[PDB]
């Protein structure tokens, strides 16, 4: 079998690069030196993050990076590759920060793509950066083109490609050629903005690596599990925003492809990927969380789950309570609101008030602080052994999280993603996906294989009438239909032959 992808990003701001340091941890709380050998060999990606795309419009570092500082960073994460043979040390450009609709650079992205002429400077300047860095492929992260922008970024990526496999005959890497992937939406809303496309958005790239995370946040009006696996029906449901997406399909088509409303899950985000034509699982990736989201105000009754809460949903975060009792790293960073694993492990077992408890629907488990009434939802080493036995089964190229610096310092979180697709001695066989919600969506990419009479030209054939015909089985719309299966609109492709 292929080896899964482990896609880890590594996160620094820019003042942590200007001020590198691996003895002190009040300063850059997680250098590059943390990532021991035994790390690097977990690891199949590491994504450095994040560049950015200037007025220039071209990739670009933050312009306020020392620039011999951050190469000496980079340098020491191309290093790792001494410990790895496939390790290979991406690049990330863009990120929520720079170019989300209304980021600081957003501008940047959406004119980069417009004409043959800058999206030629736009790739070269790409593979230029990576030149000459010392990176191993460009990730983008644009979060999200529009419509109308779609057409622009899918011919930025071809470009880029066509130009990444040329330096990869000069270089010498057909062995271990450059890569392009992108950071994909997670969820619907924002997935129906280049849905329509999905195919040629991913034609060029090697895994698009979707943000199955943030499915849940103080942004909205109840609690919830940012990550559920499947769902849970006593949770709550959602617009499925894809049935409204430039598609051209029917109604019967819009319908069963799309259920609405449904439960955002990860389950929900990969099958609506399966479900194009033209979308190997091969190249999809299941983006996972080392980091939780807390709530404050919560009710009792269902642990903190789907309750009602009172937590500021804004950003920068909006107050100067840091009221996620025993989070330390929250008070630094003034955000109560998020929290690494490596900070929940700590505060789990350090008589704070909180009681771990674990859903078997979603397959993810919660922090409840019945005292105070908070919530948390996070991800752990056992939700991650039902989602590496998904990506698995349904065949995926496998994981990605966010990010590095959030593990635990000995490495658990990463080190049980590479046990549960590696170890010799790990047998999930026995382990139980349970009875959440499955996502029941049905399209052209994944209609199912079915047997039915062939068609008998001269029948007449009555509402709901299955007949096998041209490699595809059709079901009518409704009566009285005489016509061949495939030229009347009264036919529906239900399954392959
Ligand atoms: C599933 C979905 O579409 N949820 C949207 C949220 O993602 C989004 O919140 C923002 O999400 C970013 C990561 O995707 C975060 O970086 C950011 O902090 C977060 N909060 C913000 C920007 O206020 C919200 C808001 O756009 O919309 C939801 O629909
Ligand atoms: C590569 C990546 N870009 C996004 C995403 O993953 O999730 C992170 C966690 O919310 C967020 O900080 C970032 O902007």
């Amino acid at each position: 079998s292929t080896r899964k992808a482990v896609i880890g990003y590594y996160f620094i701001p820019t003042n942590q690069i200007n001020n590198y340091t691996e003895t002190d941890t009040s300063v850059v709380p997680f250098p590059v030196s943390n990532i021991t050998p035994a790390k690097a060999k977990q690891l199949t990606h590491i994504n450095f993050s994040f560049l950015d795309i200037n007025s220039n419009l071209e990739c670009a570092w933050d312009p306020a990076t020392n620039d011999a500082k951050a190469r000496d960073v980079v340098n020491r994460l191309t290093a790792l590759k001494a410990h790895n043979p496939s390790l290979r040390i991406m690049f990330s450009i863009g990120g929520w920060y720079y170019s989300n609709d209304l980021g600081v650079s957003h501008a940047n992205y959406v004119n980069a793509v417009k004409t043959p002429a800058s999206r030629a400077k736009f790739a070269q300047s790409c593979v230029r950066i990576m030149k000459d860095y010392g990176f191993d492929g460009v990730d983008i992260d644009w979060e999200y083109p529009q419509a109308a922008e779609v057409d622009g970024f899918i011919a930025a990526l071809q470009e880029i490609r066509t130009l990444l496999n040329q330096q990869t005959i000069t270089d010498g890497r057909q062995a271990l050629p450059y890569q392009l992937t992108i950071a994909g939406a997670g969820g619907a809303f924002f997935l129906s903005r280049y849905y329509s496309k999905l195919a040629q958005i991913v034609a060029p790239l090697d895994y698009i690596n979707l943000m199955t995370y943030d499915l849940a946040g103080p942004w909205e009006k109840v609690t919830n599990h940012q990550a559920a696996l499947f769902g849970d029906a006593a949770g709550p449901t959602f617009y499925n925003a894809l049935r409204e997406a430039n598609l051209g399909w029917s109604w019967e088509e819009l319908t069963r492809a799309f259920p609405s409303p449904f439960s955002l899950t990860v389950d929900a985000a990969v099958q609506q990927h399966l479900m194009m034509e033209g979308v190997p699982s091969a190249k999809i990736v299941m983006g996972v969380p080392f980091y939780g989201r807390a709530f404050k105000g919560v009710s009792g009754g269902n642990g903190g789950q789907y309750s009602s809460h009172s937590t500021p949903g804004e950003d920068p975060y909006p107050s100067t309570d840091y009221w996620l009792v025993g989070c330390e790293e929250c008070v630094r960073d003034k955000d109560p609101r998020i929290a690494s694993y490596r900070q929940l492990e700590q505060m789990l077992q350090g008589n704070y008030g909180y009681q771990r408890l674990w859903n078997d629907k979603t397959k993810t488990p919660y922090l409840y602080h019945a005292q105070n009434g908070l919530f948390v939802t996070y991800d752990d080493a056992e939700s991650f052994k039902y989602k590496a036995k998904y990506i698995k089964q349904q065949q995926l190229g496998g994981v990605m999280f966010w990010h590095l610096g959030q593990d635990n310092r000995n490495g658990d979180l990463l080190a049980a993603l590479d046990r549960y697709f590696n170890a010799a001695d790990y047998d999930d066989s026995q382990l139980d996906m349970g009875t959440g919600l499955r996502y029941t969506g049905v399209g052209p990419g994944n209609l199912p294989i079915m047997t039915a009479p062939a068609y008998v030209p001269g029948t007449t054939y009555a509402q709901g009438a299955l007949v096998s015909y041209q490699g595809y089985v059709w079901q009518t719309k409704w009566g009285y239909i005489t016509s061949a299966p495939g030229s009347d609109s009264a036919w529906l492709k239900v399954g392959r032959v």
